[PDB]
DNA sequence: CATCTG
DNA sequence: CAGATG
């Protein structure tokens, strides 16, 4: 946890850039068990050979910690952190719709830049276009004095199109965080669950309302049951606008709403530790259920859950306010 | 994983 | 349809 942090982090830069840059993603992959194995390792990696011990740890890798331990840096690391091209290629990416996949051929074509993108929106397709144009507001992240506003308005409207709609705001921002990076709905109707064949509808409708008062300006993908866009809180006497907010909405049967909303509460460990207690506990948990778990190895059958609290009590834990959700 | 693009 | 992005 800061025995072996260089370690793990140079490795981790060199991953990130097999895969980014180069293609390789075997490569790639490579270095992030090492990274994960050392990073698990309770002791002071002193050398080469004692980390090669390890397993995901090869000659190469060895080689590596070796300079590293041995010189305050990479030569390669060095190397990469210059190159012109490598450094576009993380840039670009930065933009909402460029993956590196397009990154690459941007730079291929001498799109390097921010510029050079405006000068080039031809090439660029619509959500790689709405990502260009909020850069900015993009890159910002979102206080919560915002979000309670947000949160605000579209719970309201969702109300007036359906009295039956159910509306929950997760992320961090239902976990208590001062700020967040986008806002999160998860969204069901009683009407629509598991085998209920479908209605788009239920999700078309609030979207449009919605933008019926605009509080979504842009639509990144709408499909039928998740949709990703853009939203922005009313400018209020001119002076001050607020920043385009990334925005998305998703359909769940109300038959597994629950497990979703708390899955995506998180925190990533709050989950896997309840995922391992529910295993105790002679249980299975998903993105959408729970289930009781068979002895033959393992087994199904949806567990019925009405809130959060179904669940906990399944696995028979303490209720968890959402704030408490952290580790 | 669900959506888009081409 | 494969293959890209979030
Ligand atoms: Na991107
Ligand atoms: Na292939």
């Amino acid at each position: 946890e800061t025995l072996n942090g260089g370690i793990t982090d140079m490795l981790t830069e060199l991953a990130n850039f097999e895969k980014n840059v180069s293609q390789a993603i075997h490569k790639y992959n490579a270095y992030r068990k090492a990274a994960s194995v050392i990073a698990k390792y309770p002791h002071k990696i002193k050398s080469g050979a004692e980390a090669k011990k390890l397993p995901g740890v090869g000659t190469k890798i060895a080689e590596k910690i070796d300079e590293f331990l041995a010189t305050g840096k990479l030569r390669k690391l060095e190397k990469i952190r210059q190159d012109d091209t490598s450094s576009s290629i993380n840039f670009l990416t930065r933009v909402s719709g460029i993956g590196p996949s397009a990154a690459r051929k941007f730079v291929d074509e001498g799109i390097k830049t921010l510029e050079d993108l405006r000068k080039n929106e031809d090439k660029l397709n619509h959500h790689q276009r709405i990502g260009l144009k909020y850069f900015g507001d993009f890159e910002k992240r979102i206080p919560r004095e915002e979000m309670l506003q947000m949160q605000d308005i579209v719970l309201n409207e969702v109300k007036k199109v359906d009295s039956e709609y159910i509306a929950t705001v997760c992320g961090s921002f239902r976990r208590g965080a001062e700020s967040s990076g986008d806002m999160d709905v998860l969204l069901t109707h009683p009407s629509f669950t598991s085998e209920s064949t479908k209605q788009p509808k239920l999700l078309h409708q609030v979207v449009e309302q919605l933008q019926k008062v605009h509080f979504i300006t842009d639509t990144l993908s709408k499909g039928e049951t998740k949709f990703m866009g853009v939203c922005q809180l009313p400018s209020k006497n001119d002076e001050k606008e607020y920043p385009h907010r990334r925005i998305d909405i998703r359909l769940i049967p109300k038959d597994q709403y629950y497990c979703g909303v708390l899955y995506f509460t998180g925190s990533d460990i709050f989950n896997k530790n309840m995922r391992a207690h529910a295993l105790e506990k002679g249980f299975t948990i998903n993105e959408y259920t729970i289930r009781p778990l068979g002895v033959t190895g393992v087994a199904g059958e949806p567990l019925p859950v009405d809130s959060e609290k179904d669940i906990f009590d399944y696995i028979q834990w303490k209720y968890r306010e959402p704030k408490d959700r952290s580790e």
